[PDB]
This record gives C-alpha cells, structure tokens and sequence, in this order.
C-alpha cells in the first residue's frame, strides 16, 4: 500500500498552491462525526500578513485507504483548475510537503443551506427577498462554474454553505440523489450543464419550503416512473407564481426548453430590483 509502506509521500510541491504549515492551526471538527476528517482552522496571512481568519481543512483520517488518498487529491487538483468565485467554496492551499495532506479551503460559518432555512422557519427572518438572494447567488455561482466547463451532478441544497454575511457558495463540485437529477441522467446517465439546471429547480423548490424534502412520501423507486409520466412538484406556499414558473421550466423534458444559468441569473436579479 502507498499509505501503508512509505515514511514520507512524495506528492510534488505546486508552488501556486502550497501553503506553509507554521501558519496553519487546526481547531475542532467540521461536522458531526467529522473528527480526523474535516476541521476548522485558522489561517495567518492569505496576502494581507500577520491577519487571521478562520479556514476548513479535509485531512486523511486514521484509517485512510490509497483510494482515499487518491479521492482527496483528485478532488485538491479539480479545486486547482476551476479559479475563484465568490459564491463557490474556493480553495486557499495545500500542504503536502513535508508532512501530512492538507486540503485548505473557505469556511462558511453558518454550514449548509438546508439546515440554514429549516433552523429559521416561522412556526420576516426568511423573508421573500432573503429566499430570492440565496437562489439569486446559487445561479451565479452556476454559471460562473458552467464557464468554467464544470458540470457539478449533485446541486442540492446540503451543498450549498452560508458564509457569516449570508453568502452562497457552492461546495462539492470537485468530486438521496436520485430526487435532484434530471430524468436524462436518471435513465441515460448522460450529466450536462442542462441537467444542473434542473437540479437547479429542485433547490429553488427546496428553497422555497424552507428546507422540504422534494417529492414528500415518495419512494425513490417510482420516482422514473412518475416523472416520465410527467410528475412535477407543486407550488410552494412561501412562493409567487411568477417564481414556480421559473421552477417549472427548469424541471421541462426537453433539455433544451429548459433556462440556462445566464437566463436564471438574469431573470432572479429582476425580482430583486423589483423588491
Ligand atoms: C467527516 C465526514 C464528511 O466528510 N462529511 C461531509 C462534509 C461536508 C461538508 C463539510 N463542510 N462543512 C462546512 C461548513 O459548514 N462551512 N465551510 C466549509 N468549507 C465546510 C465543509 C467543507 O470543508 C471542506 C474542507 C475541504 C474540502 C476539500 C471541502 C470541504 C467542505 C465542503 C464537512 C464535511
């Protein structure tokens, strides 16, 4: 094993990248049972020096196999490639000479956009311009990263982080989700920047119940069925017809008939001149 039989692992040193460990200080972890997985950290320098802030790191737990050396690395050198947006989680470093592997990125404080709206739901603070802001900056972070030829496979709500200011960024974009793809990957297999799109309507939908679980007591199984027989979600209460319409022509059968990213862009940024 790579793991299992060397001292040191000679992973080669980008310089654009490689982020010096005597300014990195590991903290608590970063989820639930995320110990020795992913933890908060803070960064000096990152520069404007001598200045902290506050980072997230994915390490290598005790326990780590090749394939998870493999799977980390691969997802450090996707973040490499795809540049820097404001609402995409960004990566800030690496550390991987010298010691063990450090995959350094932004950390949001507030966590994901699920949890974020179900944890502030009424029995206002999730008003409708709020909801309109998160869906507004989830697009732009779309079609920044379909400008980028990255077509993400799994946007839903859990993979998207608030940051302290109320800011999206998109997570997971380097690497149950049957009830965000589109029926073409479903059936197909085939993901392209229009199946995003619909799985950008499912998280519009998400969030406009606040946090709900689409297609509620439907087993994932008859979920091909239902929607090659032309299931659609209904209108969320919190939501302006005006908007479900959007929602609707994101979930379309036909690809092509569906918005793009720079149309939904476009189209949530006038409900907030609006506003
Ligand atoms: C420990 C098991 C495990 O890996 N669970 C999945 C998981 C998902 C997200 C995060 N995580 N929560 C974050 C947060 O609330 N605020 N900001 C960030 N960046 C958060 C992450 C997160 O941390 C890292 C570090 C390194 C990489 C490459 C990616 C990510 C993400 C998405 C932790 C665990």
């Amino acid at each position: 094993g790579l793991l299992a039989g060397l001292v040191s692992l000679d992973l080669p040193l980008d310089p654009l990248w490689e982020f010096p460990r005597d300014r990195l200080v590991l903290g608590k972890p970063l989820g639930e049972g995320c110990f020795g997985q992913v933890v908060r950290a803070e960064a000096f320098g990152m520069a404007r020096p001598d200045q902290a802030s506050t980072v997230a790191v994915k390490m290598l737990k005790d326990n780590a196999s090749d394939k998870d050396l493999a799977d980390l690395v691969s997802e450090m050198e996707v973040m490499k490639l795809i540049g820097r947006h404001k609402n995409i989680i960004n990566l800030l470093g690496v550390c991987t000479q010298e010691g063990p592997l450090y995959v350094i990125v932004e950390c949001a404080a507030k966590g994901n956009l699920r949890e974020f709206l179900r944890a502030r739901r009424p029995p206002g603070p999730l008003s409708f311009p709020v909801l309109v802001s998160c869906a507004y900056q989830v697009a732009r972070g779309m079609q920044y990263l379909e400008s980028r030829k990255c077509i993400h496979r799994d946007l839903a709500a859990r993979n998207v982080l608030v940051t302290e200011d109320n800011v999206m960024k998109i997570a997971d974009f380097g690497l149950l989700p049957v009830k965000w793809m589109a029926p073409e990957a479903l059936f197909d297999e085939v993901y392209t920047h229009q199946s995003d799109v619909w799985s950008f309507g499912i998280l519009l939908w998400e969030i406009f119940t606040l946090g709900g679980s689409p297609y509620p007591g439907i087993p994932v199984e008859e979920l091909f069925s239902l929607l090659r027989e032309g299931h659609r979600m209904d209108r969320p209460p919190h939501c302006p017809p005006e908007l479900y319409g959007l929602m609707r022509e994101c979930w379309h059968a036909a690809p092509s008939q569906r918005p793009t990213f720079k149309q939904l862009v476009e189209a949530l940024d006038k409900v907030l001149l609006a506003v």
